RNA sequence: CCCCCCCCCCCCCCCCCCCCCCCCCCCCCCCCCCCCCCCCCCCCCC
């Protein structure tokens, strides 16, 4: 049982306490034992902890001397254990606790008054017991008692008797999930002082039982009410009515299969800043439904909307000025959806729209036309999601009306087309622009010159075409910071393609052929696309199948601090070739057929480093080429991963497999 | 102008006769030279030549003493010339030739009797000449001329006058391709004593004059005559009808553009024996089309259909019961032609049909259905081909009337399907089936279990399925000898795959991934599936992906000749591995990573070869694995291929590049 | 004999990620052949 300051017995099939352990420990984990007993006179020695954590253990019945050694003791965990007994002595000493949990300890009842002689008591947890009624004593204690917990009881009926003792308790977390609950009974809730929060979760209520809930909760200081898995199928106007007189801010009607949403249900809720109606299954949506809302600040549709079906066909419609009445909806996240486009009213009304999300929320939006987003041209709208859409074509003005559009994701599709440049209208304020695992995207000389103010480009596996115009297609991108290429199979790349980008810093162009760019046999000599990137420090050059390196290729990346040049064919590298990385950190050279490891060109490289990979490569075990590697090797800080287990010689055979 | 036997001169910019050569020269070629005249006075020391081509030069004029110097002259071979002058005394002298090649020398008319003189002539060649009379004489000579051509000649007419020299001349080659021959006169033909072939290749004439011609050609030896690309659009029953009254064997009609075939057009050849009607344009068949052709041994009908237009969809038909008439035929090529299908009656009356090739010869063959072949039921056929015709589904019994079969070819098509067995079912006389380049193959446990007989099974790229079988689908296959499973990507090969095929003599294996099978760290031990073929003569291992071989995998290949290993990842060879090769030829292992060649391991491979190919390894210089290498190759009789320009080492790197 | 609670260990299935090897298709470049066209120089015939 390793321990410096806390001290942790997890899993190590321990049967009794120990008795050797520093006088001065706070926290003492027993988890996952094989406790029968626990006595308390084995914890004489043990005088100073604070958290106990004695769960998933089998422990059966304790005795009240063990609080008597546990004077300053503030967390008594006992999750998972068999005591189904309790007693007013169980807890008499113990007053300075401030959590106590108990899940799964079997209790079946509650005798008469456990719980009396502590006040400071801060968390309290009984889930997954036994208990079929929510009294906890007979006069009222507890009176510090901020969370409580009911999850996955017996509990069938709910009287209001039951919770007097909370006369003068702020529950701001009162947990009823998993409970056989059907009943209620008048002034239940009005018993407890202070009600911030309820979570009926997995609770089979229906409207008629959700009706009777929202009316008995009617006048209270409740801010959160969680109703998730509710089998809550249908919606009426008069099922909230009883949530007007109160102040409920956050409301959850998750996994509910909400078949349909009545008409101006939600009208009783002024106050209301966040809802969820995730994993839902409502078929129609009336321009009306959504009305009184006008205070929302999160709205949650991820898979609100039924699925489709190839017997009926029975897509999801949302009617046209659907969302006019949430004005101040923020984020609207509407993923996993299947409805059939945007129409020319769909988000009407929506006048402070941050955040609006459309992943895979669409059957088929194959052609952004220009009036595909007229409904957006009044919302602020900063960043849209519209990945796995299977969008396949974009035409000219599509985003003319996200003036304040920052951050546009058009990944995961099947865009295929040539980018006139017009596409990018009207993105004034675009800061990043994703477009990777697209079908196939050929650029023009003027693609980007309407976003001159883009900063991240990601063209990752989208088959880049005439990228190599004599106009380089990034000159207008002036503040482009990140650029992204790789996995585009890129063979011609003009040694001006990346001029006038000295604010770049993260450049990627791994799985690319451009090998005959860096030979000294190319027509017209090597082509230095690499200089002018003072700014640079994420150079990435994976698998471009590199024969050899130009002596004057990093002469200007001053600033690169990760170099990528792995699963690469370089055999030989020139001397002084990395006397200008002085602020290198990391050096990647796996996977090629490197030989020999020199002071000429590895010596600047290797002056400070974090971290270095030459794994797979093919060493030669010989004075004149790995004396200084392993002389390095012997005395360093950088730190070399798997060094004794695949940096290894293969040559002379008389040092074969020798690391 | 090197000469041991024969004197050349080819392109080698001679502009006078060289005066430094042996006297027993018997051949003196002066080709594509620039000899302006050829005094012969400077042939006096040449007087043993027999053959003397003096082609593609400037020669001008001759003079007669040229001959005097040379008595035993046999060939005088004046191609492309300038000698567009003849007398008397040309060819005095010269009577012992047996050729004179005198093309393109812009003869315009033979003047008196240029050609009496010489009685032993054989071939004559007048083509690309300006002569517009076939008259080369006045009286009759050249009794022993066999052949003569005047093909490419500006000869508009044949009087019979003109031809009457050869009354007495056995003129096995009548060659007058290219004649804008226009009039036919009686009794023209007749004046030649012996006529036997005659070829009118690229001679508009018409229908209405190929009646007249065969009219003309009655009752003659002829046994040769072709008319390609004569412009025979259309056929009647009475065009051939002149050809009745002689022998011919052999006729021509390719590329006439052969519209439509007349009803029993050739019923006037009962000895016909070869037909040739390739690259027409035939659009219906009849069924008496063919009639009176009971003779014809070989019938070429490649592209002799129209080919289809999606205007019209004007496929080509045959009707039933067409070859009923071919009861000699042996040899029917069918190929390039777009044929919608074989019909019941297809095929019918072919009693003697030994060769028939389909290869491109349907639009769309997709199912070979049990009834697809049944008009081939009586013909004893051989060799089937059936390549590229798109077929994609073979039922079961699709080959039960092919009992005499012994070659089949089912490669260059989209076969996909599962061998049941079944689909080789009546091949009683098989020995060699073709399915590569199909799309995929799936073999089961008894996939060639009707097929013992077989001794040739070619599978390249077939993608096979399920070869890994607890039964080996090869193990019926006793006789087999050749067998193809290349670029077929073969991962699981069990032990047993191979086993009781003794007579197998080349295995193919190449491009498929059985690395695994022989690592040492493979569970269960490497499969040795490469035992007990000793009469294995060829063994081909490339791109394997092969890391390290097993000692005792090539234990029993005592007859091993040819082993290739290139494309392989093969670093170190385990030694005592090719000491059973004693009678091994050739050794392959380029672009392998071998980086030690020692006499442990290659002493025995290199006992005695023809053959090796070692070229792309990355070798290492040292005494210990290069000086035995350098010395073997120093004293040896092996061919090794671009020795000093691949076979380079790359360890250490003071040797790196050095040979 | 029954219903539950753990701790340890051994298997089965599914999903995700990564590595090795290989095939097919396509892209970039180079080389070797065949055909056609153009241009330049020189030598002849009518």
């Amino acid at each position: 049982t390793v321990s410096h300051e806390v001290a942790d017995c997890s899993h190590l099939k321990l049967t009794q306490v120990p008795d050797d352990l520093p006088t001065n420990i706070t926290v003492l984990n027993l988890t996952h034992n094989q406790l029968r007993r626990l006595p308390a006179a084995n914890f004489t020695r043990y005088s100073q902890l604070t958290s106990l954590d004695v769960g998933f253990n089998t422990i059966s019945k304790l005795e009240p001397e063990l609080c008597q050694k546990l004077p300053m003791l503030k967390v008594l965990n006992l999750q998972h254990n068999e005591l189904s007994q309790l007693s007013d002595k169980t807890f008499a000493f113990c007053t300075n606790l401030t959590e106590l949990h108990l899940m799964s300890n079997s209790i079946q009842k509650i005798k008469n008054n456990p719980f009396v002689k502590q006040k400071n008591l801060i968390t309290l947890d009984l889930s997954h017991n036994g208990l079929s009624s929510t009294k906890l004593g007979t006069q009222v204690q507890l009176e510090n008692l901020q969370e409580l917990l009911l999850s996955n009881n017996k509990i069938q009926a709910l009287k209001s008797e039951e919770l007097d003792i909370f006369a003068n308790s702020s529950l701001k977390k009162l947990e009823l999930s998993s409970n056989q609950i059907k009943e209620f009974s008048p002034g239940c809730f009005h018993a407890i002082g202070r009600l911030f929060g309820l979570f009926l979760n997995n609770v089979q209520l229906g409207p008629s039982l959700t009706e009777k809930l929202c009316l008995e909760l009617a006048n209270t200081s409740i801010r959160n009410l969680s109703l998730s898995n509710s089998q809550l199928s249908t919606t009426s106007n008069t099922t909230f009515l009883g949530l007007k007189w109160t102040n409920l801010t956050m409301l959850d009607l998750s996994y509910n299969n909400l078949n349909v949403v009545g008409n101006d249900s939600f009208a009783w809720l002024p106050q209301l800043e966040y809802f969820f109606l995730e994993y839902n299954n409502i078929q129609h949506l009336f321009s009306h439904s959504l009305h009184g809302l006008f205070n929302v600040r999160y709205l949650n549709l991820k898979r609100s909307f039924t699925k489709q079906s190839i017997s009926l066909a029975s897509l999801p419609k949302i009617d046209d000025f659907s969302f006019q009445w949430l004005k101040c909806l923020e984020h609207l996240n509407m993923e996993d959806n299947d409805i059939p486009g945007i129409k020319s009213n769909m988000f009407t009304g929506l006048i402070n729209l941050k955040y609006l999300s459309l992943s895979n929320s669409f059957t088929s939006l194959r052609t952004l036309t220009n009036e595909t987003f007229v409904s957006l041209a009044h919302s602020p709208l900063h960043i849209l999601n519209l990945t796995k859409n299977k969008i396949s074509k974009i035409e000219s003005d599509a985003f003319s009306w996200l003036g304040h559009l920052e951050v546009l994701d058009l990944g995961l599709n099947e865009i295929g087309q040539e980018l006139t440049g017009q596409e990018w209208r009207g993105l004034e304020n675009i800061f990043e622009i994703y477009l990777s695992y697209n079908k196939y995207l050929q650029l023009t000389r003027n693609s980007f010159a309407l976003v001159p103010s883009l900063q991240r480009l990601m063209l990752r596996r989208v088959a880049l075409k005439n990228v190599d115009s004599s106009p380089s297609p990034f000159q207008p991108l002036r503040n482009l910071t990140i650029l992204d290429l790789s996995n585009n199979n890129i063979a011609n790349i003009n040694k001006k393609m990346l001029k006038g980008l000295e604010k770049l810093e993260i450049l990627d162009l791994q799985h690319n052929n451009l090998a005959r760019l860096w030979k000294h046999a190319n027509p017209g000599g090597p082509i230095y696309f690499l200089k002018g990137l003072s700014h640079l420090h994420i150079l990435n050059l994976e698998s471009n199948g590199f024969d050899e390196i130009p002596v004057e290729v990093f002469k200007d990346l001053f600033e690169l601090k990760i170099i990528d040049l792995g699963l690469n064919n370089l055999n030989t590298l020139p001397a002084s070739v990395f006397n200008n990385q002085v602020s290198l950190k990391s050096l990647n050279l796996q996977k090629n057929l490197i030989t020999s490891v020199e002071k000429k060109v590895f010596g600047p490289a290797f002056r400070n480093l974090t971290e270095l990979d030459m794994r797979f490569n093919p060493f030669d075990c010989t004075c004149e080429s790995i004396a200084w590697f392993v002389n390095w090797i012997n005395e360093t800080h950088t730190n070399i991963p798997e060094l004794s287990s695949h940096y290894l010689c293969n040559t002379p055979p008389h040092y074969h497999g020798f690391p």
